[PDB]
């Protein structure tokens, strides 16, 4: 199975999958890997090559640090890299329906892992459920993380930031320029992506270059406004610069900082990214998103505020316990190994932990906002749990909804509340920062492995992704199910999934989200 591309032919590999079969073409390349002189820089045209590339296996992630928090824990492992590490790691996957489809909707998924981490061959984003499934073609593709990603020096060609968010936009580009030779309709093409990855997706709406590469969006669990997604400009120039020291690359030119560290290897730059950052917390993003002036013209919030973005349909939604994942990085009193009921003093002391440059009065603000106690032993362990799901995922992606809303488009929030049977992170974690993504691609669809329950709920959601990239509108049709209705500023109705009842709700964490949109950010 050969396809002709734009820049060259290229060979697939036949899937079985569901007494049905799907043609995969692993590891595409979508640009020059950036080595060398090409180390920090916009990611640059691919030349043409004759012979037939082989996209058979999986290719390299982008250089990035890992997580041995728990080496052996398959709960932590499942995100690490499956994949050799190489800085020639700008390559793309295409999963298409067999027969080959005559004008499919195109599914383009980015992966999260704060911007610093993250590789598109993990075994949860394996998109040949959906092709089989419901006939779509995904395609997703890596982009630079950490510093080689996004270290920034405004204005300056040599490393001017931004650069994995221009690695995704090229891929978006490669859709547009070749996905029909692989039966698919660049007319539509929905994004979608989870974390990092949902910020990303956002930050593509708000981009003029990125305007005309994509349909309809997708956001899970992130987007721009929350407030671990865009460095601010002053953040950068200190990051960058002890980047620079760290790595005894200080110069009085900066384009000379940028020649030397293209010299170290990439070693010594992620060994260093960690340090950049005077105290960070285990939701930190070293190197991140900024206001480049190029993919970015200007502070995101005020974008959204003044309603200039891509008009647009986009469906939004969050896990029931986003916030409990980041506890066992470093919250006192907390493990996955026991129930982690904390006291007070260890709930003042996680504060500390995760908002280190906060004022005092800040921090007691927190406090009391969030115990009121409605005795029970873990409202502790649950307060800081909502603490940080709420201030870094919910309320910010039910902001943006509203924000979004408000000009003119429909949108479609779901509150995702079903903990996976399979779960290997202990019951108090709850529905975790994460674990919806497994349903979204389908996985639960393989009997081979989850409960009948589990098979009849991913089922669903995978319907409903599917018609809402195809047709703007994530119904499930035909099963007598729980219409989705839109989400308006002003009833903010929203659908919560779960394998009991699907119910349609309003304005969810309503007094939760008014302490962290209105008042927190003044302090
Ligand atoms: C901007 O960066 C300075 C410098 O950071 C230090 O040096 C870097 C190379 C790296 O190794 C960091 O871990 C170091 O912290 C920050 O200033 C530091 O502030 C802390 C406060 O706790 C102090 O203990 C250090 O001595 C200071 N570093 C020095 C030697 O000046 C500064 O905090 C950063 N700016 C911001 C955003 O606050
Ligand atoms: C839950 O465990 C934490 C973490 O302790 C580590 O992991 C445990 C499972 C066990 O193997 C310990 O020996 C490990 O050190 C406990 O938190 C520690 O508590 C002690 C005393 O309160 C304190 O001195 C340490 O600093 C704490 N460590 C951390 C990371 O906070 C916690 O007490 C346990 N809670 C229970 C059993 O309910
Ligand atoms: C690509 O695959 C074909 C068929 O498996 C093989 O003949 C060819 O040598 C491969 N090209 C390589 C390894 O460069
Ligand atoms: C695919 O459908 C689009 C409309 O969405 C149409 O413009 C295009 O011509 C179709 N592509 C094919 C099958 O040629
Ligand atoms: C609808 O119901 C049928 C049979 O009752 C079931 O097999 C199928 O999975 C359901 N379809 C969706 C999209 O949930
Ligand atoms: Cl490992
Ligand atoms: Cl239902």
């Amino acid at each position: 199975i050969i396809i002709a591309t734009k820049n060259g032919k290229v060979r697939g590999m036949q899937l079985t999958v569901f007494g049905g079969t799907v043609t995969a073409f692993l590891g595409i390349p979508y640009a020059q890997p950036p080595l060398g002189r090409l180390r920090f820089k916009k990611p640059q045209s691919l030349t043409k090559w004759s012979d037939i590339w082989n996209a058979t296996k999986y290719a390299n992630s982008c250089c990035q640090n890992i997580d041995q928090s728990f080496p052996g824990f398959h709960g932590s492992e499942m995100w690490n890299p499956n994949t050799d590490l190489s800085e020639d790691c700008l390559y793309l996957n295409v999963w298409i329906p067999a027969p080959k489809p005559k004008n499919a909707t195109v599914l383009i998924w980015i992966y999260g892992g704060g911007f610093q981490t993250g590789t598109s061959s993990l075994h949860v984003y394996d998109g040949k459920f959906l092709a089989r499934v419901e006939r779509v073609i995904v395609v997703s593709m890596n982009y630079r993380v950490g510093a080689l990603g996004f270290l920034a020096l405004p204005g300056n060609p040599e490393a001017p930031g931004n650069m994995g968010l221009f690695d995704q936009q090229l891929a978006l580009q490669w859709v547009q320029k070749n996905i029909a030779a692989f039966g698919g309709n660049p007319k539509s093409v929905t994004l979608f992506g989870e974390s990092a990855g949902a910020a990303s997706v956002s930050l593509h709406l708000l981009s003029p270059g990125s305007h005309s590469l994509f349909t309809r969006a997708i956001l899970q669990s992130g987007s721009f406004n929350a407030p671990w997604a865009v460095t601010s400009l002053y953040e950068a120039r200190n990051r960058t610069l002890n980047l620079a020291k760290l790595t005894g690359c200080s110069r009085e030119n900066e384009t000379e900082i940028i020649k030397c560290l293209r010299n170290k290897d990439p070693q010594e730059i992620l060994l260093n990214e960690a340090f950049v950052v005077p105290y960070g917390t285990p939701l930190s993003v070293n190197f991140g998103p900024t206001v480049d002036g190029d993919f970015l013209t200007d502070m995101p919030d005020i974008l959204l505020e003044l309603g200039q973005f891509k008009k647009t349909q986009i469906l939004v939604g969050v896990n029931k316990d986003e916030g409990t994942a980041f506890l066992v990085y470093g919250a006192p009193g907390f493990s996955k190994d026991n129930n982690s009921i904390i006291t007070r003093k260890e709930f003042q002391e996680g504060l500390k932990i995760f908002f280190p440059g906060v004022s005092e009065f800040g921090k007691e603000s927190i406090l009391f906002h969030y115990t009121d106690w409605v005795q029970r032993p873990e409202n502790y362990r649950e307060a800081l749990g909502d603490v940080v799901g709420d201030y870094n995922f919910i309320c910010p992606a039910l902001e943006f909804t509203k924000k979004f809303s408000e000009w003119g488009n429909n949108a479609f929030f779901y509150y995702f509340e079903h903990r996976s049977s399979k779960l290997p992170w202990p019951e108090w974690m709850g529905v975790m920062h994460g674990y919806e993504i497994e349903f979204v691609f389908g996985l639960p669809l393989e009997r081979r492995d989850y409960t009948k329950a589990e098979e009849i709920l991913s089922r669903s959601i995978v319907k409903r992704w599917a018609n809402f990239a195809k047709y703007g509108n994530p119904q499930e049709t035909q099963n007598q199910s729980t219409s989705w209705p839109v989400f308006k500023s002003t009833e903010q109705k929203y659908l919560t999934l779960n394998t009991e009842s699907t119910r349609i709700m309003t304005k969810l964490r309503a007094q939760q989200c008014r302490f962290w949109t209105s008042f927190f950010p003044k302090v």
